[PDB]
């Protein structure tokens, strides 16, 4: 598990890519930090009442990437996909479909300043 710790703590960071923004003592501050955090993820993960902490943790790490991260393209075989089945590992591929897709829309609706201004809401 701890190997599988490290693994996911590099995995977030590959799926950041946020690496002209941290500095090289800030990973080395990461890598001590989500190792210690996610062993309890993966136990409230599982739980399916308890599942709303880790639906925020899921979504902290696609809102970082769309705010600091660096969003030009550079596959890189981690997605969402990569992240939530490795947490959901501790449901058809559908329903894996849809809650990502209810992440994607959800980080597009926080970032709707220019979007929401000019909505006229006629239901």
């Amino acid at each position: 598990s701890a190997d599988s710790n490290t693994k996911l703590c590099s995995d977030i960071l590959k799926y950041l890519y946020m690496d002209e923004y941290l500095s090289e003592g800030d990973k080395a501050t990461f890598e001590k930090k989500c190792h210690n955090v996610i062993g309890n993820i993966r136990n409230t993960f599982s739980n399916k009442n308890t599942i709303k902490e880790g639906n925020e943790f899921l979504m902290s790490i696609l809102h970082m990437k769309s705010l600091y991260g660096n969003n030009n393209n550079n596959e890189s075989d981690v997605t969402l996909k990569s992240l939530y089945l490795s947490l959901k590992g501790s449901p058809s591929d559908d329903e894996i479909n849809k809650t990502i897709m209810n992440f994607v829309k959800f980080n597009k609706y926080l970032l709707d300043n220019s979007n929401d201004i000019k909505k006229v809401h006629d239901f």
